[PDB]
């Protein structure tokens, strides 16, 4: 069996050299085979840590959606906000002055004026006590505090970040690995008296080391980026995810019942994605560009990973999107659009309950197709 | 056979997840092997329960198709005209201004407008008496009288229909199950005295017990929709109608020679496409999109699917089409457009007479081509 | 092999029904991998029964390109013109202002005029003393007289284009098989005088029994045409003259040396198609609308097959091209233009002589490559 | 095993014909499974013959990139300047007015004004005086001198550029092999006193073969032409590579430890590209039209390969580019671009280390996925 499949799996692209076939959301969906359920019936609720959430969602930790407001908000609809601790907001005393001129630089002078102008805004100093400040007007609604760091900085801002009153730390690059070889994570982690969620892993043995660190949940994928054209990188979402998931079998297994969460960030645009991303095997999915049509969203209507902002390699990019919506339609609805973006939890509990079913686990088995 | 059939039909997504490899009408093509036969040979003639119709063709159940007029008229040129019990036809005194309106509303504000309309016009409470009269119109042409109604609510609308003179009931969503688990089918159409065509059905099992509910027709398909962006779900029509198509054929040999009739809905904008939906099993076509270029279209050259007017979750969209021809011309020529949206009937013949076939049933074995 | 082979190249569609995966020559390409050849050492000569052509290429039988005029100078320029007996030449006294009008009905109401315009000058009766004054003007040139007749019409028409001066009989139509079946072709092939030609013929079986027939050459493939959207028939060419070929490697072993040659028409648009059909197992190729840019082509830059004309199903369009060079520069360079549409003779010897090969027999055993 | 590895890489195109399925850079992607790497620790260094070059990267010997001060520039900046021979260096006194007028010709009468006007340029007699003091500016910067000539004039043109001052002689055509038969190589080789690279080569026998003369390096590929269209010829960059390094390896054994280089020239637009051609099997890539973006470009924004310049069938169009960069930036960065078109030491880099390799040589071993 392995051995036939395995062949199936694999092609050789030359004389002495194989590759691995993998796949796309775009490549698959999912299949009612079952007796249909009612979408009331769905529960859509995200157990996490201490934390339950009525969505199984989070925000991509931009600046162009992460404002104070918008953090606050996405906690109040029902998901989990997300605060970029390192971008715009310890570096500019006036953030919507700066997200204003990511915007003109764009309509001014395209993706070039964009890029440069995001270089020149991350490299002005980080204040701790500025983005200390602002972390308290999250923390002060009550909402639950997240607050990404890169792996590069970790070390030095996550103990400012929790101090501020971050509840869970989230460590994101587009790509991170258990352990760096430099010129450990597991004890930092350990360290640490907050939940930890890490990420981009991809691969299956990448997965499991760093479910070894001790972090409650793994980020899949690399958020939007250009790694494809720049590192001839390209995550295929819905491999990456399944690997991931036999991960977190084997590692509930070794632990005899530790259960490392799976959140998708990479390929996200539109409720359907969303509902194959836990079809893979993801117990959550962190949206990104679909928010930046909200209201509430910092930038406007505008999107960019912090990649964009690197100073000698950038690997985003800003777009813009295609009266704004609230964040609540953008989530809850009513949908006015029929396109997945908008009502994404009624989009997905009604794909449950179309497939025969009523909770998000459950749902990682449904029947796939390949088309 | 079975084992190296099944793995070359199966795809390793990642480590422990497969999918079904599926295939959509544009991926095949149809094969002359046989001796040619003459198009004025072919018998497209569709024999299902008491009716033999000329063509195996029956409209989609929209609005923007089924005025009264448009279906006797799709009965007058030999196909089986089909009524939307739940649309507009019970909501709104003038018929032709309700339309009108989703009319204006996309030219004027495009696709959002015409949702925001489409959701307006059929949250209007439903008249039953003025439902009746519209029935009582197409009744009163002698042609065969077709309503659809919801899955929703076929128990209580069908009555009402099939009272004001319905001949045939098609309970029509774009995914229906037999059995539903809310918070049966089979003694509510065993009690009917008038035959049931029930769908959407896209696989064997659900296929299967639609069949043993006593329905003589099954829908398979979705007609036109957004499920691919909104719920993840993309139905492969030939994977589809040949799965249907086996359900039939062993439910034929259960019962000893019940005959339950395949109509594919969805994936079908010109002649080739029902050819290859014939091929594929199908022993009849809905034809949507294509028939709203009718003289006689409700909708002006304008489609939707009624799902496009859901409140919260709508999954459907306004088309438009790219001096009217009439049904006629649509359906039997001649055709003045050799790109497969006119004479309808005629590259039907033509295309079994050129692969050696003289009927529709016949032709469900011909060869195919996967390109 | 023969098992593990056809489940490779076989794929299930469904429950019980099963597809041949095929291909298109864009589907393919030519490999080298010998000793580089001197394209001056590549010998492009067509010998077919008593004729000897400088070029394997015929033009496709179309009055948008075959003019008097052009037929003589295709055969001044090394290939053999082939004429349409049944399209306008025997219909209209001044056959440039019934090409004008096809012209003028494109430009003024796009391909619905066009096919309109068509459909009526075709329409009107067949002059046959008009068709045979002007296969008169063919033949006084000394150039070698090929005439298409459709299969349809061949035994009334052919006698007719014999006795004006054909030396070769083309019967063709998209698709023709050796035996139809109405409400043989070999007797009337065996009373000919002159050798035949006959297809569209894109299988096998239909192959051989054409072969059977004694005609001297098979056409595969059905030219332009709109049979992929309006009969859901589409020739996947490598495949469809690969699968000749082996009819008539199986011809020549059961006659003891017969050689029926294969001639491609479909999916060439450039030097590289005709590459890769000789390497598929064509002998030769038809050109059409790569050679309607030629100043002598009767339709000024614009193309169609005859099946544009048909009166109740019409299956082409009219097409435009992207200084006219002459028919001399089109086949013989010196191109100006690298995309393969003008020296078809200089890319096709340096094709062959890249790969290491100096004729066009031998190539068809050249290395293929599937992308 | 190679039983079923070879079935599954070869598809029957039709009955008695095969071909070998292959692969595009675009086809591929690289993985990280590893510890990730800093790129500090990068060392992209490139060691042939007696130099070591501070990138993996040499120019395209074509003349839209290739002014003396241009080459000069590459050398200055860490690679490998390569100079054509036979373009317009030795043909014309005033180099900037010929590529001018190249420039004109395509503003002003599109890719068939320019294609012309190249013809004629390049058919000017060569001054081999002219082209030796060309070659003397570089040779007397003290830079590296590389000089391309044609496989066709190798004998007659080497010994002139060798005496000029090349260091390095590039034998460079779309296509060359070893041996070549007209109406050896090895000796003339073995003959110079410097290094020589030879390609394009794309097939293990014929690059054995081409190892086999000498040669210190094989560039595989064509660089950038329009052979797919004019010839049916379209290499399968990563399968090319690899089996011409399955080649390498076996000349590697057969001759106890000479190392021919694998330089990929062709389908290379990005610095992801790059990496993918690295990935492969190449020890180092020509850059052609992404760097004719630079201030230092020749032909300021507009590329060309030689072969559009040919007399009788060009192969080859002039492209324009999509505040000019220098060079350094395009090759080291600071890049304001996240598209992989500028920095590509910096994306070679990361993409290594990300993947947990610190050379170029290991990361042939990386882990492959075919999307």
């Amino acid at each position: 069996n392995l051995y036939f499949q395995g062949m199936r799996d694999h092609v050789e692209i030359g004389i002495g050299r194989e590759a691995r076939r993998t796949y796309s959301l775009d490549d698959i969906s999912v299949v009612s085979s079952r007796r249909t359920r009612s979408s009331k019936d769905v529960d859509t609720t995200w157990h996490i840590d201490a934390y339950k959430f009525d969505l199984p969602f989070m925000n991509h930790p931009s600046d162009a959606l992460a404002s104070p407001e918008f953090v606050i908000e996405m906690g109040k609809q029902g998901g989990l906000g997300v605060i970029n601790a390192e971008g715009l907001w310890g570096r500019h005393a006036d953030l919507d002055e700066a997200i204003a001129k990511v915007i003109a630089a764009y309509e001014e002078g395209d993706q070039a004026a964009a890029t440069r102008t995001l270089q020149e805004l991350h490299a002005a100093p980080l204040d701790t006590e500025l983005l200390s400040e602002r972390i308290a007007q999250v923390r002060d609604s009550g909402e639950i505090v997240a607050v990404r760091v890169s792996p590069q900085n970790v070390r030095e801002i996550a103990p400012i970040v929790i101090k501020a009153g971050a509840d869970l730390l989230v460590i994101q690059g587009t790509l991170i690995s258990a352990e760096h070889v430099n010129t450990n994570l597991k004890e930092f982690i350990g360290s640490l008296d907050v939940p930890v969620i890490a990420g981009g892993v991809n691969d299956y043995t990448t997965a499991l080391h760093m479910m070894r660190t001790g972090a409650v949940g793994i980020i899949v994928g690399g958020g939007e980026n250009t790694n494809s054209l720049a590192l001839g990188m390209e995550v295929s979402m819905a491999t990456a995810i399944a690997d991931v998931a036999a991960a977190r079998r084997d590692y509930l297994d070794e632990t005899g019942g530790r259960y490392v969460h799976i959140i998708a960030d990479g390929s996200i645009e539109n409720s359907g994605d969303v509902v194959k991303a836990i079809a893979c095997g993801a117990d959550a999915v962190v949206l990104g560009s679909p928010l930046a049509r909200a209201e509430e969203a910092a930038g406007k209507g505008y999107f960019w990973p912090a990649v964009a902002a690197h100073p000698r390699f950038p690997r985003g990019v800003v777009t813009e999107s295609v009266a704004a919506p609230s964040l609540e339609q953008i989530l809850h609805g009513p949908s006015t659009m029929p396109w997945g973006v908008e009502n994404f939890e009624g989009g997905l509990k009604r794909a449950l309950a179309k497939c025969g079913y009523t909770d998000l686990k459950s749902f990682q088995k449904v029947s796939l197709h390949v088309n």
